[PDB]
Protein backbone atom coordinates (compact mmCIF):
# COMPACT_ATOMS: atom_id res chain seq x y z
CA UNK A 1 0.00 0.00 0.00
CA UNK A 2 2.83 2.50 0.67
CA UNK A 3 6.66 3.11 -0.34
CA UNK A 4 9.24 1.33 1.05
CA UNK A 5 11.96 3.45 2.95
CA UNK A 6 14.37 2.74 0.33
CA UNK A 7 12.26 3.83 -2.46
CA UNK A 8 11.03 6.73 -0.60
CA UNK A 9 14.23 8.80 -0.36
CA UNK A 10 15.80 8.05 -4.28
CA UNK A 11 12.32 10.07 -5.34
CA UNK A 12 13.08 12.84 -2.81
CA UNK A 13 16.21 12.82 -4.14
CA UNK A 14 14.95 12.44 -7.86
CA UNK A 15 11.81 14.93 -7.72
CA UNK A 16 10.54 17.77 -6.10
CA UNK A 17 7.56 15.87 -4.20
CA UNK A 18 7.56 16.00 -0.58
CA UNK A 19 7.69 13.11 1.00
CA UNK A 20 3.73 13.36 2.00
CA UNK A 21 2.82 13.54 -1.42
CA UNK A 22 5.02 11.02 -2.83
CA UNK A 23 2.95 8.54 -0.29
CA UNK A 24 -0.28 10.16 -1.59
CA UNK A 25 0.66 10.10 -5.18
CA UNK A 26 1.82 6.46 -4.98
CA UNK A 27 -1.48 5.47 -2.96
CA UNK A 28 -3.69 7.37 -5.75
CA UNK A 29 -1.43 5.81 -8.62
CA UNK A 30 -1.77 2.14 -7.16
CA UNK A 31 -5.56 3.32 -6.46
CA UNK A 32 -6.01 4.35 -10.30
CA UNK A 33 -3.65 1.54 -12.33
CA UNK A 34 -3.80 -1.26 -9.50
CA UNK A 35 -1.41 -3.87 -11.95
CA UNK A 36 0.79 -0.52 -10.31
CA UNK A 37 2.11 -0.07 -14.55
CA UNK A 38 0.34 2.56 -16.83
CA UNK A 39 0.34 1.33 -20.72
CA UNK A 40 -0.32 3.35 -23.87
CA UNK A 41 -3.91 2.76 -24.05
CA UNK A 42 -4.55 4.35 -20.50
CA UNK A 43 -2.04 7.15 -21.04
CA UNK A 44 -3.99 8.08 -24.05
CA UNK A 45 -7.34 7.69 -21.67
CA UNK A 46 -5.96 10.42 -19.48
CA UNK A 47 -5.10 12.67 -21.71
CA UNK A 48 -8.11 12.33 -23.44
CA UNK A 49 -9.73 14.05 -20.38
CA UNK A 50 -8.21 17.24 -21.44
CA UNK A 51 -8.69 16.78 -25.32
CA UNK A 52 -10.77 14.54 -27.33
CA UNK A 53 -9.30 11.40 -27.75
CA UNK A 54 -8.66 11.11 -31.28
CA UNK A 55 -7.54 14.08 -31.85
CA UNK A 56 -4.80 13.74 -28.31
CA UNK A 57 -3.92 10.31 -28.87
CA UNK A 58 -0.56 10.86 -31.46
CA UNK A 59 0.99 13.56 -29.01
CA UNK A 60 0.06 11.61 -26.27
CA UNK A 61 2.03 8.69 -27.50
CA UNK A 62 5.33 10.42 -28.30
CA UNK A 63 4.84 11.83 -24.39
CA UNK A 64 4.82 8.26 -23.35
CA UNK A 65 7.99 7.32 -25.47
CA UNK A 66 9.57 10.07 -23.52
CA UNK A 67 8.15 9.56 -20.33
CA UNK A 68 9.03 5.87 -20.71
CA UNK A 69 12.72 5.64 -20.38
CA UNK A 70 13.53 2.05 -19.67
CA UNK A 71 11.45 2.01 -23.48
CA UNK A 72 9.75 -0.98 -22.58
CA UNK A 73 6.46 -0.29 -23.32
CA UNK A 74 4.83 0.79 -19.63
CA UNK A 75 5.78 3.25 -17.14
CA UNK A 76 6.25 2.26 -13.47
CA UNK A 77 5.18 4.33 -10.55
CA UNK A 78 9.34 5.57 -10.60
CA UNK A 79 8.86 6.83 -14.47
CA UNK A 80 5.50 8.26 -13.56
CA UNK A 81 6.48 10.63 -10.69
CA UNK A 82 10.08 11.83 -11.93
CA UNK A 83 8.46 12.63 -15.50
CA UNK A 84 5.60 14.23 -13.81
CA UNK A 85 7.97 16.01 -11.20
CA UNK A 86 10.34 17.48 -14.01
CA UNK A 87 7.70 18.81 -16.46
CA UNK A 88 5.22 20.50 -13.98
CA UNK A 89 8.21 21.54 -11.11
CA UNK A 90 11.49 21.80 -13.02
CA UNK A 91 13.77 23.81 -13.93
CA UNK A 92 13.70 25.32 -16.95
CA UNK A 93 16.71 24.28 -18.34
CA UNK A 94 15.55 21.04 -17.43
CA UNK A 95 11.88 21.31 -19.06
CA UNK A 96 13.53 21.89 -22.34
CA UNK A 97 16.07 19.25 -22.23
CA UNK A 98 13.15 16.51 -21.85
CA UNK A 99 11.06 18.31 -24.49
CA UNK A 100 13.99 18.02 -26.60
CA UNK A 101 14.61 14.55 -25.25
CA UNK A 102 11.03 13.95 -27.06
CA UNK A 103 11.36 15.78 -30.24
CA UNK A 104 14.68 13.63 -31.06
CA UNK A 105 12.79 10.72 -32.37
CA UNK A 106 15.54 8.78 -32.82
CA UNK A 107 17.73 9.72 -30.01
CA UNK A 108 20.97 10.44 -32.01
CA UNK A 109 21.36 13.85 -29.98
CA UNK A 110 19.85 16.24 -33.31
CA UNK A 111 16.22 17.07 -34.02
CA UNK A 112 16.23 16.65 -37.67
CA UNK A 113 13.26 19.14 -39.82
CA UNK A 114 11.04 16.24 -40.20
CA UNK A 115 11.05 14.48 -36.35
CA UNK A 116 10.14 18.65 -35.63
CA UNK A 117 7.14 18.67 -37.99
CA UNK A 118 5.69 15.42 -36.89
CA UNK A 119 5.66 16.36 -33.13
CA UNK A 120 4.16 19.80 -34.26
CA UNK A 121 1.68 18.38 -36.72
CA UNK A 122 0.71 16.08 -33.26
CA UNK A 123 0.47 19.06 -30.83
CA UNK A 124 -1.66 21.11 -33.78
CA UNK A 125 -3.92 17.84 -34.21
CA UNK A 126 -4.50 17.44 -30.07
CA UNK A 127 -5.56 21.24 -29.74
CA UNK A 128 -7.40 21.39 -33.18
CA UNK A 129 -10.76 21.92 -31.54
CA UNK A 130 -10.45 24.40 -28.90
CA UNK A 131 -7.40 27.09 -29.30
CA UNK A 132 -7.09 29.12 -32.56
CA UNK A 133 -3.36 29.98 -33.26
CA UNK A 134 -1.68 33.15 -33.72
CA UNK A 135 -1.68 33.45 -37.75
CA UNK A 136 2.25 33.12 -38.83
CA UNK A 137 2.50 30.32 -36.95
CA UNK A 138 -0.75 28.87 -37.27
CA UNK A 139 -0.02 25.14 -39.24
CA UNK A 140 2.45 22.44 -38.44
CA UNK A 141 4.56 23.62 -42.01
CA UNK A 142 4.40 27.20 -41.19
CA UNK A 143 5.29 27.22 -37.79
CA UNK A 144 8.03 23.88 -38.12
CA UNK A 145 9.48 26.47 -40.62
CA UNK A 146 9.77 29.60 -38.29
CA UNK A 147 11.65 27.62 -35.41
CA UNK A 148 14.29 25.75 -37.87
CA UNK A 149 14.91 29.24 -39.41
CA UNK A 150 15.14 31.10 -35.77
CA UNK A 151 16.89 28.32 -34.01
CA UNK A 152 19.41 26.54 -36.70
CA UNK A 153 22.50 28.92 -36.14
CA UNK A 154 24.78 26.66 -38.04
CA UNK A 155 22.81 25.78 -40.55
CA UNK A 156 23.27 21.92 -40.39
CA UNK A 157 19.09 21.33 -40.78
CA UNK A 158 19.40 20.07 -37.58
CA UNK A 159 19.10 21.28 -34.13
CA UNK A 160 21.69 20.26 -31.03
CA UNK A 161 20.30 20.42 -27.55
CA UNK A 162 21.86 24.22 -26.74
CA UNK A 163 20.18 25.67 -29.92
CA UNK A 164 16.75 24.40 -28.93
CA UNK A 165 17.09 25.39 -25.80
CA UNK A 166 18.21 29.08 -26.75
CA UNK A 167 15.68 29.66 -29.02
CA UNK A 168 12.77 28.20 -26.90
CA UNK A 169 13.61 31.13 -24.77
CA UNK A 170 12.35 33.88 -27.12
CA UNK A 171 8.80 32.10 -27.37
CA UNK A 172 6.05 34.41 -26.02
CA UNK A 173 5.13 32.02 -22.97
CA UNK A 174 8.83 31.96 -21.90
CA UNK A 175 9.15 35.67 -22.61
CA UNK A 176 6.19 35.93 -20.35
CA UNK A 177 7.47 33.57 -18.04
CA UNK A 178 11.08 35.29 -17.50
CA UNK A 179 9.22 38.78 -16.37
CA UNK A 180 8.89 36.95 -13.48
CA UNK A 181 12.54 35.94 -12.08
CA UNK A 182 12.54 36.51 -8.37
CA UNK A 183 16.18 38.14 -9.54
CA UNK A 184 14.90 41.63 -9.28
CA1 LIG B 1 9.00 1.48 -18.61
CA1 LIG C 1 17.09 12.72 -34.21
CA1 LIG D 1 22.33 23.10 -36.22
Amino acid sequence: SKLRPEMLQDLRENTEFSELELQEWYKGFLKDCPTGILNVDEFKKIYANFFPYGDASKFAEHVFRTFDTNSDGTIDFREFIIALSVTSRGRLEQKLMWAFSMYDLDGNGYISREEMLEIVQAIYKMVSSVMKMPEDESTPEKRTEKIFRQMDTNNDGKLSLEEFIRGAKSDPSIVRLLQCDPSS
